[PDB]
RNA sequence: GACGCAUAAAGAUGAGACGCGUUUUAGAGCUAGAAAUAGCAAGUUAAAAUAAGGCUAGUCCGUUAUCAACUUGAAAAAGUGGCACCGAGUCGGUGCUU
DNA sequence: CGTTTGTACTGCAGCG
DNA sequence: TCTCATCTTTATGCGTC
DNA sequence: TGCAGTACAAACG
């Protein structure tokens, strides 16, 4: 009568099984509605529920903030419109709506087809003066002439409308710079500041630099060559002061005004030119000489006098691009007239055509010109221009990433003030129009919507509409940063109405110290026993060390307290291991500043620091932290509080404010932190005082402490885990409504957790610096000498990579700058829009240009012969992994594939955990209800959770092997074993129900896991040879009740292991998504296109092409067909795709009218979604797919001799056991070759009776006639493959030994509407059989 | 089985920006030609759209999650389905019973 | 006698 | 791809219910 | 893994 239920919980299944008491799987009768005439079916209670992975919201985040991108930006030109409108309305009245409507046709177009000036001779005259917009806009920033103000327009919106990254702060000015000599201005100023007659008659400049690759050795190289200056500071230590950092924290070298620290143009640059504005302009040259350097970095433009370089390094490109394209063509008719088609018209290929007319990627018409070009007599120079990557170049392209928004705002500001002196208006507005250009919206303010969106926590100081002019003056910054952070900080745990601190906040530093440290032992060689320390002794011991060193050692506690103060000769420290895991880092962060130590040790002002604190936690801008802490300006000093400024904090912690300092026990009048400071003889620590019960602390905790959906909703986190949460708990619960609503003793539930051995627990969780230092000194690089570092900073990603990747990109042979760390990119191997993998096996820091040029592909061949070598360097360093070789050289082993693609995906894992360990949780609350008042909880359902290393050794040492390609009968298996081996376990040791019963209370945790399943072994086998024989029938022990006889009850798990029938159930998913694949198809003669817009004529514009079908519909109707029309009965399945499913459901009979048909029968509709499943003759089940295809349904039910000879063949040598287990298992092998044929028959008969591809049945029976003789072991393993035939879910393509056989999709819904269709319970067991013959 | 701290692995949710790509149109093709065509020359850029759209009209919102049937309820949500045994190719058979 | 339903076989899917 | 911010699951170590 | 396309051949009117 008592029963249990086992699960074995995954991502996109879940397994149930019923067992009762003795191992035996219980089965009933049940009853089956629907017009059908069967009235009843036996099932056994056991089964698996199969559905779709629940998917992740990022892939709804990126396209939200693409289409809040898009809808900005429109509105951005919309302003620049409505600014020149009016004077437009005097030059060109219709200007503007020939540029709206510029997508139409030319029938549907209003005004004349040419957009800019609406005629033809001004429209070809004009293409002709400006081939591109940088002609445009070069002749615009150099030119003196009222230019038209349509194209001041044009220049004006295609500034706007692509304005560039704005990753570089402040006013980079093209304007003061772009002209290299200012090394010549740099040396007489010099001159001016340094009289001991410093070097005026310089040699090279900055020019032999700036030709190669940014270097401190060519820097440094050059200024000596160039330049034997009197002082390193002038020909070294200013010079890169005005170009670049200083690596070391130490002062620079012996100063000319103040010998402080100096560095790069930084954040804080301004306040550290304190050294000479405070002592004396040689640093105000520093901006203008590092703009210069660094935009001759971004743009091949340097001789030029023009103020416009990105223009010009544009027509650069053109005018070198019709240069060389003129020469290539004269060459390849002057020597390979054959492939001139090839190469100048086919634009199929990667040839020219196809390169400028066609979809061929740069890379790609790179690599197909080669060859030619490498054949060819004459093109070295086009070949070295290939190398560069400058052979035939567009304007626009990839590369274009790296330019920042000030390169445009300076054009921008040129041509305006060009242009001023003609039109007033663009002289009043200049400032609006530059702001429309350099406004962003601050990432902390979000979308600025009026409480309609569920994403906005924006305020705002009035009901104005909100324009990039009064932006500053409408949105209400202070509140809106603090809520940015507030409304995703978590609540205390404890206290839910309280908001956590800080992590670096003094109270919770505090906290940590005296919690961690109030439970450290110390004993003397005097006296009896260990015991804590006194109240006193830790005021001493923080007061001494701890507000005096940043962390603490064992040694450094036991020689300077110990040995010192209250002086013994030696003592041990018990409760420590070397050093201390906690530290008072934001004490000492603010003793380096804050001068007054008194003042951090008064306690009037605690309140204040944790403002402090709080302020520097929450706001990160820089004003912003100004008028916080402003209130604090008569506290302090005008330099502390412009040391104040700079201290960025981030993290919070776990406790709150209230339970840490602020309640109090009424008793005492004590808080935690006090308790925590003395406590007496006791010295209990923060868990022992919330528990203590005479202590008002737990019940304070207790009294300070809708539906199962709407807890779902109300759990925070990934909406993936709510799906897997949610079907099993309601697996769970028709199970127990079957069962007699009694419910069942044990659940048993699948962890995946697992434990280790303490040492690969401490290897596979060592530190990260650790691990950059074992290879940064076995290659024997200078890098952490130069450049030093500390663990917490490594966790900065990007940091982490430059350290990995010893400071040297990856992909090309270029040094990486830690200063300009946000230049480069963290890139993907196997690319995003591929495999879903973010492991630092898959990242590489590598250049701008090269990652955007290397597009969803594996790492180039060309650039794998590149750096192999220096990869297998780092490999032998052992800084990458050879995972991480492996991705890296992938381009050698096939690139891209099927084999790279399938497999278990880092992410189901973790997806695993999650939902399992909220399930636990959510299982123990849902059965366990009595509360009673002598103990809070009857455990009335014990939630045992079993870890998976157990079920599976189950499995390897009792030979119910477990192979996952055969079928999908494993999932209820395991879940089957699973609550055999729980409940057995339960039952063996009551003594040991507390570690498994979810809600009852480390080499040797791990070993004390082996041996608790040694009672279901006969026999056990030691290292020395020894053998222990157990008894057959196994005793509880205590209470003396027989758990398990290994005489029948593996026979009963081996019965119940061969069972043919399962429940099997697919979920029934409606399907919701993208409306259709978003590529758009050019324009066709068709109407399967899908107008993108409502006025856009596919047949005349072109549209998406793939619809996504939500649900399936059947209609019983009349249609007018023939050759002459008349109605006609028919019955089929229509689509409703997702785009229409709304104006579907809004009214069924009038869509399916204007779809064609007439005489619809209401009452007939029947809603039949994804994965709906009918039943066809002798029991084939065919799975409805979309309104067209149909996917395999039924399951093999292979034997389980066939199925252990199967897995036991494979891994035929890494059998992983003793010699002679490995030769038995191989000898009975050997002895069952016959299995072979055996299961190739159960094959044949399967598909001959349900699959009904008897094209590729013949071939791959052909295929194994033709390798039957192979080995034993490779003819087991490719066997193994065609069990893809039959599996179930959607027709699929599989290859045997050489031969491939193919997909065949079932793609003809005709004959499932005369079959019988089952609607499934979540569980499977009751259903509903509607007969579709009888229906019309 | 929980929690604090530290180290670490792999992940998650939200925001602010860039670079492209795609589609249609603008960029007069010329020459011999009945021409079916072929020769020649051009080629790089721009506009607009970038889920159809929605109404509270916001410089907002629109791909995550929820979802057997049936009796119901606007829906949230709740209710509905005999048992023993003998057997096993996707479940059957026997016997009881409402 | 003329469609048009039927397999078969291939080919495709925006991105850094 | 870049920038900023928060939370989760787990293994080990120390201390606890 | 559904949908798209290109081809061809039955199979009814
Ligand atoms: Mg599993
Ligand atoms: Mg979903
Ligand atoms: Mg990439
Ligand atoms: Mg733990």
């Amino acid at each position: 009568k008592k029963y249990s239920i086992g699960l074995d919980i995954g991502t996109n299944s879940v397994g149930w099984a019923v067992i009762t008491d003795e191992y035996k799987v219980p089965s009933k009768k049940f009853k089956v509605l629907g017009n059908t005439d069967r009235h009843s079916i036996k099932k056994n209670l056991i089964g698996a529920l199969l559905f779709d992975s629940g998917e992740t919201a990022e892939a709804t985040r990126l396209k939200r903030t693409a289409r809040r991108r898009y809808t900005r930006r429109k509105n951005r030109i919309c302003y620049l419109q409505e600014i020149f409108s009016n004077e437009m309305a005097k030059v060109d009245d219709s200007f503007f709506h020939r540029l709206e409507e510029s997508f139409l046709v030319e029938e549907d177009k209003k005004h004349e087809r040419h957009p800019i000036f609406g005629n033809i001779v001004d429209e070809v005259a004009y293409h002709e003066k400006y081939p591109t917009i940088y002609h445009l806009r070069k002749k615009l920033v150099d030119s003196t002439d009222k230019a038209d103000l349509r194209l001041i327009y044009l220049a004006l919106a295609h500034m706007i409308k692509f304005r560039g990254h704005f990753l570089i702060e402040g006013d980079l000015n093209p304007d003061n710079s772009d002209v290299d000599k200012l090394f010549i201005q740099l040396v007489q100023t010099y001159n001016q500041l340094f009289e001991e007659n410093p070097i005026n008659a310089s040699g090279v400049d900055a020019k032999a630099i700036l030709s190669a690759r940014l270097s401190k050795s060519r820097r440094l190289e050059n200024l000596i060559a160039q330049l034997p200056g009197e002082k390193k500071n002038g020909l070294f230590g200013n010079l890169i002061a005005l170009s670049l950092g200083l690596t070391p924290n130490f002062k620079s070298n012996f100063d000319l005004a103040e010998d402080a620290k100096l560095q790069l143009s930084k954040d804080t640059y301004d306040d550290d030119l304190d050294n000479l504005l405070a002592q004396i302009d040689l640093f105000l040259a520093a901006k203008n000489l590092s703009d210069a350097i660094l935009l001759s970095d971004i743009l091949r433009v340097n001789t030029e006098i023009t103020k416009a370089p990105l223009s010009a390094s544009m027509i650069k490109r053109y005018d070198e691009h019709h240069q060389d394209l003129t020469l290539l063509k004269a060459l390849v008719r002057q020597q390979l007239p054959e492939k001139y088609k090839e190469i100048f018209f086919d634009q199929s290929k990667n040839g020219y055509a196809g390169y400028i007319d066609g979809g061929a990627s740069q890379e790609e018409f790179y690599k197909f010109i080669k060859p030619i070009l490498e054949k060819m007599d004459g093109t070295e120079e086009l070949l070295v221009k290939l190398n560069r990557e400058d052979l035939l170049r567009k304007q626009r392209t990839f590369d274009n990433g790296s330019i920042p928004h000030q390169i445009h705002l300076g054009e921008l500001h040129a041509i305006l003030r060009r242009q001023e002196d003609f039109y007033p208006f663009l002289k009043d507005n200049r400032e609006k129009i530059e702001k429309i250009l350099t406004f962003r919206i601050p990432y902390y303010v979000g979308p600025l919507a009026r409480g309609n969106s569920r994403f906005a926590w924006m305020t705002r100081k009035s009901e104005e509409t909100i324009t990039p002019w009064n932006f500053e003056e409408v949105v209400d910054k202070g509140a809106s940063a603090q809520s940015f952070i507030e409304r995703m900080t978590n609540f205390d745990k404890n206290l839910p109405n309280e908001k956590v601190l800080p992590k670096h906040s003094l109270l919770y530093e505090y906290f940590t110290v005296y919690n961690e440290l109030t439970k450290v032992k110390y004993v003397t060689e005097g006296m009896r026993k260990p015991a804590f320390l006194s109240g006193e002794q830790k005021k001493a011991i923080v007061d001494l060390l701890f507000k005096t060193n940043r962390k603490v050692t064992v040694k450094q506690l036991k020689e300077d307290y110990f040995k010192k103060i209250e002086c013994f000769d030696s003592v041990e420290i018990s409760g420590v291991e070397d050093r201390f895991n906690a530290s008072l880092g934001t004490y000492h962060d603010l003793l380096k500043i804050i001068k007054d130590k008194d003042f951090l040790d008064n306690e009037e002002n605690e309140d204040i620091l944790e403002d402090i604190v709080l302020t520097l936690t929450l706001f990160e801008d820089r004003e912003m932290i100004e008028e916080r802490l402003k209130t604090y300006a008569h506290l302090f000093d005008d330099k502390v509080m412009k040391q104040l400024k700079r201290r960025r904090y981030t993290g919070w912690g776990r406790l709150s404010r209230k339970l840490i300092n602020g309640i109090r026990d009424k008793q005492s009048g004590k808080t935690i932190l006090d308790f925590l400071k003395s406590d007496g003889f006791a010295n209990r620590n923060f868990m022992q005082l919330i528990h203590d019960d005479s202590l008002t602390f737990k019940e304070d905790i207790q009294k300070a402490q809708d539906s199962l959906h709407e807890h779902i909703a109300n759990l925070a986190g990934s909406p993936a885990i709510k799906k897997g949460i949610l079907q099993t708990v309601k697996v769970v619960d028709e199970l127990v409504k079957v069962m007699g609503r009694h419910k069942p003793e044990n659940i048993v539930i699948e962890m995946a957790r697992e434990n280790q051995t303490t040492q690969k627990g401490q290897k596979n969780s060592r530190e990260r610096m650790k691990r950059i230092e074992e290879g940064i000194k076995e290659l024997g690089s200078q890098i952490l000498k130069e450049h030093p570092v500390e663990n917490t900073q490594l966790q900065n990603e990007k940091l982490y990579l430059y350290y990995l990747q010893n400071g040297r990109d990856m992909y090309v042979d270029q040094e990486l700058d830690i200063n300009r760390l946000s230049d480069y990119d963290v890139d993907h191997i196997v690319p995003q829009s591929f495999l879903k993998d973010d492991s630092i096996d898959n990242k590489v820091l590598t250049r701008s240009d090269k990652n955007r040029g290397k597009s969803d592909n594996v790492p180039s061949e060309e650039v794998v012969k590149k750096m192999k070598n220096y990869w297998r360097q780092l490999l032998n360093a052992k800084l990458i992994t050879q995972r991480k070789f492996d991705n890296l050289t992938k381009a050698e082993r096939g690139g891209l594939s099927e084999l790279d693609k399938a497999g278990f995906i880092k992410r189901q894992l973790v997806e695993t955990r999650q939902i399992t360990k909220h399930v636990a949780q959510i299982l123990d609350s849902r059965m366990n209800t009595k509360y009673d008042e002598n103990d809070k909880l009857i455990r009335e359902v014990k939630v045992i959770t079993l870890k998976s290393k157990l079920v599976s050794d189950f499995r390897k040492d009792f030979q119910f092997y477990k192979v996952r390609e055969i079928n999908n009968y494993h999932h209820a298996h395991d879940a089957y074993l699973n609550a055999v081996v729980g409940t057995a376990l339960i039952k063996k040791y009551p003594k040991l129900e507390s570690e498994f019963v979810y809600g009852d209370y480390a080499t040797a945790k791990y070993f004390f896991y082996s041996n608790i399943m040694n009672f279901f072994k006969t026999e056990i086998t030691l290292a020395n040879g020894e053998i222990r024989k157990r008894p057959l029938i196994e005793t509880n022990g205590e209470t003396g009740e027989i758990v398990w006889d290994k005489g029948r009850d593996f026979a009963t798990v081996r019965k119940v292991l061969s069972m043919p029938q399962v429940n099997i159930v697919k979920k029934t998913e409606v399907q919701t998504g993208g409306f259709s694949k978003e590529s758009i198809l050019p324009k066709r003669n068709s109407d399967k296109l899908i107008a993108r817009k409502k006025d856009w004529d596919p047949k005349k514009y072109g549209g998406f092409l793939w619809p996504t079908v939500a649900y399936s519909v059947l209609v019983v109707a009349k249609v007018e067909k023939g050759k002459s029309k008349k109605l006609k009965s028919v019955k089929e399945l229509l689509g409703i795709t997702i785009m229409e499913r709304s104006s579907f459901e809004k009214n069924p009979i009038d869509f399916l009218e204007a779809k064609g048909y007439k005489e619809v029968k209401k009452d007939l509709i029947i809603k039949l979604p994804k994965y709906s499943l009918f039943e066809l003759e002798n029991g084939r089940k065919r799975m409805l797919a979309s309104a067209k295809q149909l996917q395999k349904g039924n399951e093999l039910a292979l034997p389980s001799k066939y199925v252990n000879f199967l897995y036991l063949a494979s891994h035929y040598e890494k059998l992983k056991g003793s010699p002679e287990d490995n030769e038995q298992k191989q000898l009975f092998v050997e002895q069952h070759k016959h299995y072979l044929d055996e299961i190739i028959e159960q094959i044949s008969e399967f598909s001959k009776r349900v699959i009904l591809a008897d094209a590729n049945l013949d071939k791959v029976l052909s295929a194994y006639n033709k390798h039957r003789d192979k080995p034993i072991r490779e003819q087991a393993e490719n066997i193994i493959h065609l069990f893809t035939l039959t599996n179930l879910g959607a027709p699929a393509a599989f290859k045997y030994f050489d031969t491939t056989i193919d997909r065949k999709q079932y793609r003809s819904t005709k004959e499932v509407l005369d079959a019988t269709l089952i609607h499934q319970s979540i569980t499977g067991l009751y259903e509903t059989r509607i007969d579709l013959s009888q229906l019309g």
